[PDB]
């Protein structure tokens, strides 16, 4: 029943999700003048050479584009990270203006939408036990500004139309999600949680710097997909973002002076 609506948006989740009001909840707002650098995080290292995508999915809040992650094949190690982390899915969140979308902001700055490339962590075997694990799940988040087009993105917007209500899914194979990174891997990180339902605190998420730029018509193509059903009233998917949340008892590291 949960959603972003007025009457069953994210100041209702506490309600079903306790853990809504919890310790370590994301998004946050980074404030960039009081993150540290940490001198000692790595470089983060992104394997996707290997990535097999295989569907893209309307699930009623974003869509996902889905990846075979029964073997190490597109893995996130490194950075604040202890381990392999296999990548599982990557969706997107926006708004329905160009000024907000992004769940994490910067100095407060909201950007027009965010990219999570969602990741488990191995040793936990799959993912419904990575997220009963507060180091279960690795979300490397990426800002996108309205600009110039992202080629690589452009595969993604045209499939859209398959897709446009929720439970609706399409074959989407051979997309490379290298195609969707900055040029730079410089990074902010913190301990969190999934910022949608059921909120579970099993994330480590790891935040870049540069963001992507989009066209103004990539965003508005994700804008007329909907968060209804086929054959009900039609509902934008637009502004499915949580707000920043208390960064409470937490440090935000930088890997960048
Ligand atoms: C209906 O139940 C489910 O879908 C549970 N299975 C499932 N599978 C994936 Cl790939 N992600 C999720 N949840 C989820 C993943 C990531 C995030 S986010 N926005 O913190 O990156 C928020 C929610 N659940
Ligand atoms: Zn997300």
């Amino acid at each position: 029943h949960w959603g972003y609506g007025k009457h069953n948006g994210p100041e209702h989740w506490h309600k079903d999700f306790p853990i809504a009001k919890g310790e370590r909840q994301s998004p946050v707002d980074i404030d960039t003048h009081t993150a540290k650098y940490d001198p000692s995080l790595k470089p983060l290292s992104v394997s996707y050479d290997q990535a097999t995508s295989l569907r893209i999915l309307n699930n009623g809040h974003a869509f996902n584009v889905e990846f075979d992650d029964s073997q190490d094949k597109a893995v996130l190690k490194g950075g604040p990270l202890d381990g392999t982390y296999r990548l599982i899915q990557f969706h997107f969140h926006w708004g329905s203006l160009d000024g907000q979308g992004s769940e994490h902001t910067v100095d407060k700055k909201k950007y027009a939408a965010e990219l999570h490339l969602v990741h488990w962590n191995t040793k936990y075997g799959d993912f419904g036990k990575a997220v009963q694990q507060p180091d279960g799940l690795a979300v490397l988040g990426i800002f996108l500004k309205v600009g110039s087009a992202k080629p690589g993105l452009q595969k993604v917007v045209d499939v859209l139309d398959s897709i446009k209500t929720k439970g609706k899914s399409a074959d989407f194979t051979n997309f490379d999600p290298r195609g969707l990174l900055p040029e730079s891997l410089d990074y902010w990180t913190y301990p969190g949680s999934l910022t949608t339902p059921p909120l579970l605190e099993c994330v480590t998420w790891i935040v870049l710097k540069e963001p992507i730029s989009v066209s103004s018509e990539q965003v508005l193509k994700f804008r007329k997909l909907n968060f209804n059903g086929e054959g009900e009233p039609e509902e934008l998917m637009v502004d499915n973002w949580r707000p920043a949340q208390p960064l409470k008892n937490r440090q935000i590291k930088a890997s960048f002076k």
